[PDB]
RNA sequence: GGGAUCGCAGGAAGCGAUCCC
RNA sequence: GGGAUCGCAGGAAGCGAUCCC
């Protein structure tokens, strides 16, 4: 694992083709965003499990 | 921007090589854990900027 | 043990400080 | 207008609901 720490209304980083953002909180809900090609894919986990299904290689 | 909505212990997913977890928060301050492999980068954009000055490999 | 709130930083579910029960 | 707290959900800095002032 590999922890940072920020506020909302910042970003951290992945790779050379994705940025993540913090765009709030709601309680002890956290509201967060993406922002990647279309060439990966990015989803929560109950979606997730669908990929891993037999497809994590689209047509 | 692709958004999702979490709570401290949940997790989101990237690609087939990268997930994420928000460990917590501290305040109007958020807490965030990555888990990758070291053939893929991460890193908040303080950190990050340094990388894409002009070089996006270590000394 | 948990919450609020601030700060410092890595491959670690990191580290420090303030406030409340 | 703000705080607390939660649900749904997608390529959008998304949407809904409960509680308090």
């Amino acid at each position: 694992m590999l922890i940072l720490t920020r506020k909302v209304g910042e970003s951290i980083n992945i790779g050379d083709d994705i940025t993540i953002t913090i765009l709030g909180v709601s309680g002890q809900q956290v509201r967060i965003g993406i922002n990647a090609p279309k060439d990966v894919a990015v989803h929560r986990e109950e979606i997730y499990q669908r990929i891993q299904a037999g497809l994590t290689a689209p047509d």
